[PDB]
């Protein structure tokens, strides 16, 4: 990964949890990507979320960690992740592990440099779900909810 060309601005696309009602309507994990800027230790994140029904956004900094390839950031309890798949100018897909009280989750999620992908991508994106244990019941297809796109 050249982690330089994942900068820029992005689409959330498909959502994906182990635990679903985190990435539910008002689950703290329903949020939306906008860009993701590449900084030398770090990656700036800003994503909309609704809350109420009313668009907002939510900035967050997620550091290197101490390994390779992995980043961790504080939002709902500590979370670290990694980027699994990228063509740098269409998709990106992460995985996230999120620790609170002890206990953890998954989430998966699948970006798109435009606000739609096709469906051999978002397939793809699903059987890599599987492979970890996050069933196709737990995929959420955010094209078809409120991404806030009118907030941008
Ligand atoms: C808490 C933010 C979370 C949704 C993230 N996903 C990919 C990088 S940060
Ligand atoms: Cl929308």
């Amino acid at each position: 990964l050249n982690v330089e060309k994942i900068n820029g601005e992005w689409f959330s696309i498909l959502l994906a949890s182990d635990k679903r009602e985190k990435i539910e309507e008002h689950g703290s994990m329903r949020v939306f990507v906008e860009h993701i800027h590449v900084l030398e230790n770090s990656l700036a994140f800003k994503f909309h979320t609704v809350i109420d029904g009313e668009c907002s956004e939510i900035f967050l900094v997620a550091d290197k960690t101490e390994k390779a390839g992995e980043y961790s950031v504080m939002y709902d309890g500590f979370n670290t992740f990694t980027i699994l798949k990228t063509d740098y100018d269409n998709y990106i897909m992460f995985h996230l592990i999120n620790e609170k009280d002890g206990k953890t989750f998954q989430l998966m999620e699948l970006y798109g440099r435009k606000a739609d992908l096709n469906s051999d991508i978002k397939e793809k994106f699903v059987k890599l779900c599987e492979e970890h244990g996050i069933i196709k019941e737990n995929i959420i297809d955010l094209t078809k909810t409120n991404r806030c796109l009118k907030a941008r």
